[PDB]
C-alpha cells in the first residue's frame, strides 16, 4: 500500500491531538528540548536523537512520513529518549508512560482502519 501525505495526516493527526491533549502529563513533550532553558545541560550527550510533538506535528503537516510506522517510530523515539534520560520516580517519566499508554488506544484503531 501507497500512502498519501493527506490520507496519513487525516489517520494520524487525531492520535497527535490525544496526545497533546493530555495535562498534566503532555506538558514537557509540546515543545523541543532546550537543555539550558531546562538547567539539564548534560541532555544532548544522553539522548543524541531528540524528539517531541511539536517536531512530529511538522512532519505530519509537511508530508514527511510516508508510511504509518515512521510516524509510531517518531511518537516512541520521544518516549524512549525520556524513559532513557529521566529517573523512574521523576515527573517527566511517569508522564511519558501516561503518554504511553494513551498513543497505545489511540492508535490501535486507526491502525487497523489503515
Ligand atoms: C522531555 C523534556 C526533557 C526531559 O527528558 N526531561 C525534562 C527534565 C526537566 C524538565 O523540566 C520541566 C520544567 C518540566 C515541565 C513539566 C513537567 C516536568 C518537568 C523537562 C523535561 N522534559
Amino acid at each position: 500500500k501507497i500512502f498519501k501525505p493527506e490520507e496519513l495526516r487525516q489517520a494520524l493527526m487525531p492520535t497527535l491531538e490525544a496526545l497533546y491533549r493530555q495535562d498534566p502529563e503532555s506538558l514537557p513533550f509540546r515543545q523541543p528540548v532546550d537543555p539550558q532553558l531546562l538547567g539539564i545541560p548534560d541532555y544532548f550527550d544522553i539522548v543524541k536523537n531528540p524528539m517531541d510533538l511539536s517536531t512530529i506535528k511538522r512532519k505530519l503537516d509537511t508530508g514527511q512520513y510516508q508510511e504509518p510506522w515512521q510516524y509510531v517510530d517518531d511518537v516512541w523515539l520521544m518516549f524512549n529518549n525520556a524513559w532513557l534520560y529521566n529517573r523512574k520516580t521523576s515527573r517527566v517519566y511517569k508522564f511519558c508512560s501516561k503518554l504511553a499508554e494513551v498513543f497505545e488506544q489511540e492508535i490501535d484503531p486507526v491502525m487497523q482502519s489503515l
